[PDB]
């Protein structure tokens, strides 16, 4: 192609698959490039566009390899434009949040790698946060179970330090009264996981909740595991 804004847009507008997977890895090299995109912070307006064509068009393509590719565009943008991506994290974040549940897995995964480096190189934990909790309440069992997934993931990848997890708790626990057994096991991992990095605060916290006494029992006990295997974090 050419090695120009209006170039790069339309190909990332264009909606021919081959065409898709065939110049995905020229637009990451465009992006990472900076000789050859030094324009690209001129037209903020096309530079939206872009994103947004990543987004709604890319991430949600019926073809996964097109999903992984244009996850990766998005990877390549959130490294050149580092802080100024804040700008796009709206734009982009709701269907990522789908995607956090889609039916493959290597798009689940590599959705919550971005998503982790968008947390990192964007802005930070929490700023990102905010605007996930909508992904609680999505009617996708795997993008509810993937939202908890991803706070575990976060919580290694950045510390409790970084989270305001009282924010967070809440969504977890009504999670645990969830339809699907998935989704409810992957909310009692998060809360284990939670009080591996805070501790006993958690406990106070859940006992304040008005959680059924069944609910309160099973986490609890595996609370009381975690403190029997030394395996408190902190």
């Amino acid at each position: 192609m050419e090695p120009r804004m209006e170039s790069c847009l339309a190909q990332v507008l264009q909606k021919d698959v081959g065409k898709r997977l065939q110049v995905g890895q020229e637009l990451i090299d465009y992006f990472s490039d900076k000789q050859k995109s030094a324009d690209l912070e001129h037209d903020q307006t096309m530079l939206d566009k872009l994103v947004d064509g990543l987004a709604t068009s890319w991430v949600n393509s019926s073809n996964y390899k097109v999903v992984l590719l244009g996850m990766d565009i998005l990877s390549a943008l959130v490294t050149r434009l580092q802080d100024r991506f804040k700008a796009q994290i709206g734009t982009v974040l709701p269907s990522l949040i789908d995607r956090l549940g889609d039916a493959k897995d290597s798009v689940r995964e590599q959705d919550q790698t971005l998503l982790l480096k968008i947390m990192d190189q964007a802005a930070n934990p929490q700023y990102v946060w905010d605007r996930m909790l909508g992904g609680f309440k999505h009617k996708n069992f795997r993008t509810r179970e993937g939202i908890c997934l991803c706070l575990i993931a976060t919580l290694n990848a950045s510390g409790a330090q970084t989270l305001t997890l009282s924010k967070i708790v809440p969504h977890i626990c009504n999670l645990l009264g969830d339809p699907n057994s998935q989704v409810r096991d992957a909310a009692i991992n998060s809360l284990v996981e939670i009080y591996r990095h805070v501790g006993e605060r958690v406990r106070a916290d859940l006992s304040k909740k008005g959680l059924p006494q069944s609910r309160l029992n099973v986490i609890f006990t595996k609370f009381d595991e975690v403190q029997k295997s030394g395996n408190m974090i902190q």
